[PDB]
């Protein structure tokens, strides 16, 4: 709390504030009464007489970025550390600007949360001087400290549960395809599942949503329009998933008998469908407070041995699968 | 643009980038550069050489908020009016200080949007100089300038559908009954409904949910408790009707051969559930347009005659209809 801070609160200018702080006797008595009061509220002392990280993350709101928040939260206040955090709807130019209001408000770390981590974020991440450690967001290129789970293998682990059950067809709806989460990590897991248990790796079972409910059910459609039709999907994310569940309710198809399908995130829409989907769960509140560690070893300028740390995920299997 | 945002922009006090407007020659080089770059960007002119609406609602993101700012907007290009927008996640002590924050930045009126206007609220409005209009919001007292549809009216047509369906035993699952938009308008339409074709308005017929989801699936299971089952059910708005859906469908119940559902504001959600949810439809641009034209009617200090304005509904009839 400064002069600064009074004067843009009390609508008036810093030497305004000085002047009533200096009991200057021609300054409105009014004017000197609310900055007066703005001085008591904010607690500014007219005498001379601590770390804090940024957090960027898609919404407050959202309740799987609500315990991420919490995981950052409950770490800083241990440390003794204040949250300067930034609800930024993820999108490029401006998850931009809101990154370098961090670097203009003096924070000492960032702890940076999206979807879609573009290769122009990394080349504004390695100049940024205070250190930032990604949580739940992958870059391709490895350079930037990312704590997540390993998505690679809770693909492998969703198509896993599938196999076990006996399906020999299975598909796999993605995200944007461009994105290193599908292509480099679900995509590739989804892969990895077939080829390990002798099954056919198609083309054609791997269609590209674009992550609204829509182009779930676009994808379950020209799923179902194939040759031999596919008896399960992995869906990479929940709420594609419903759409591929409500266009197989649609085609007459039962989920799970006809159809089984499995998603991912494990958010507030996974229980907001019948059948209720089975879905990979993060554990958003250790990826928080891991990631808030993380950082707190390179702002401490400790030996951090290994950039990129995952945590387990596990599968919450509901009635969407057998 | 003005010396003042100049110097928040180039993080710099308004004395210094006078001093660089002024070409002082004792600015360090890079400070100047600075400023310079800032003057151009923001298009600021150190030569002394309108109407403007606020708008609160609570997110920008949400489809039904978003055909209403659309509605607004379209309205402010024509009358050559700027927009300030803030989304506010409608909640008391934040959408009141973004209430005051349109005041301080100089809006010559408010479109102000909130699902639980406060009774706090209007003692603000009055004393607010600027004129203000309420779009898709009601205070029970009438005395703001208010733009909607007819609630009363469109629960009365959403029950009377049921009853047209041959349906005798019809419940309403009502959001927080302290909020006019339930007690005053849809538990009254509702009940209209219900005494217009000799039916029993039976007070274990309406159950009182949170807006959602969960609520929504306890209100049905209280329902489905019942003596006589009611065979169709109103609900105030769409999140608890999935709610409503799921539980029926939880309990063995078909719906909408066992059990009629019929929901409120056709959100996208209305169109994710199976059966997709029968859901009375607000002309949400409409909304916004009138608003800002109600607005701009007391801003010229027009004679509105009319300071209620209901617009018509209509509803969306899907599949938990039969
Ligand atoms: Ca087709
Ligand atoms: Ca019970």
């Amino acid at each position: 709390v400064t002069i600064y801070d009074v004067a843009r609160e009390a609508s008036v200018s810093m030497a305004t504030v000085s002047r009533v702080v200096n009991g200057n006797p021609n300054v409105k008595p009014s004017t000197r009464k609310k900055v007066l009061e703005t001085i008591e509220r904010l607690g500014y002392r007219p005498n001379a007489v601590t770390t804090t990280v940024g957090v960027i993350i898609p919404d407050i709101s959202n309740i799987f970025y609500a315990e991420l928040a919490r995981g950052i939260e409950d770490i800083a206040s241990m440390y003794k550390y204040n949250i300067i955090l930034s609800n930024s709807d993820q999108n490029q130019d401006k998850q931009l600007h809101l990154l370098n209001n961090m670097l203009g408000k003096q924070v000492d770390g960032i702890i940076f949360m999206s979807g879609n981590v573009t290769e122009e974020h990394v080349e504004e991440l390695k100049k940024s001087p205070v250190p930032v450690v990604l949580a739940a967001s992958i870059e391709s290129t490895n350079q930037i400290p990312s704590v997540t789970i390993d998505y690679e293998q809770a693909a492998f682990d969703a198509v896993q549960s599938l196999i076990d059950s006996g399906h020999k067809n299975i598909a796999f709806v993605s995200g944007t395809l461009e994105e290193p989460i599908n292509h480099a990590k679900k995509v590739k897991g989804y892969k990895r599942a077939l080829t390990e248990s002798g099954l056919p790796v198609r083309d054609s079972y791997i269609v590209e949503g674009d992550y609204t409910y829509d182009s779930g059910i676009e994808a379950v459609e020209k799923l179902l329009e194939e040759d031999e039709k596919p008896t399960a999907i992995f869906v990479g994310t929940d709420e594609m998933a419903l759409g591929v569940i409500h266009g197989a309710q649609d085609r007459g198809l039962n989920v799970p008998n006809d159809l089984e399908i499995i998603g991912f995130d494990n958010t507030r829409l996974s229980t907001m469908v019948r059948p209720q989907l089975t879905s990979v769960v993060q554990p958003m509140y250790d990826i928080g407070a891991v990631a808030m560690r993380l950082l707190t070893k390179y702002m401490n300028k400790e030996t951090v041995d290994s950039s990129i740390v995952e945590l387990p995920h596990r599968i919450e299997f509901r009635q969407s699968t057998k």
